[PDB]
């Protein structure tokens, strides 16, 4: 083969993570609308899902559905329902993504 | 309208802000084999595309196609030595990026 034991290594080090995991959250928090949301729960502390579906121009059915998904990754709590950020690791992926964004070349 | 001064403002607050490019950045590192090039380069400084295919099990072809992808919305870099072409992370921000999320959701 080619670099069997650096390559069976970094097999074993992706085997013990949950990369599954990974692309479920990221891609909750990927779509468009959610991470504006997302987004959203980084800047006030809670918003009600018409404050929402209002923001993305969304029908209130469409607003509950990205709320439910997001809801389902962690991504929002609520406590009318008000929601809130998941936790701080979410709004720093956000800040380090759009940090990212900003570089040049 | 219905709280027509807060949503106008959170409005405002998302105009000044990349969503598009973030979901857009997001949205290759989520794909199912980017992720694992992407932790796979959070192991090493730098692989070439033939380590990347045999990790993920995936044909040189397929491989080179997930990393064009991936340098496209800059999250690899590469350079040429050999020639051999050479793939790193971005920077630290997908590392952190890769092992925050990865912290989240064993959360
Ligand atoms: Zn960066
Ligand atoms: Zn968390």
């Amino acid at each position: 083969g080619y670099d069997e034991e650096k390559v069976n290594r970094i097999q074993g080090d992706l085997q013990t993570v949950d990369i599954s995991g990974v692309s479920q959250i990221l891609k909750a928090i990927a779509d468009e609308n959610r991470a504006k949301i997302t987004y959203a729960l980084c800047q006030d502390e809670e918003l009600c899902v018409c404050d929402i579906a209002n923001i993305l121009g969304v029908t209130i059915a469409n607003a509950s559905h990205h709320l439910r998904t997001l809801y389902k990754q962690g991504v929002v709590n609520f406590r009318l329902a008000l929601y809130s950020l998941g936790d701080e690791h979410i709004r720093q992926i956000m800040m380090i993504a759009l940090a990212h964004k900003k570089e040049v070349k």
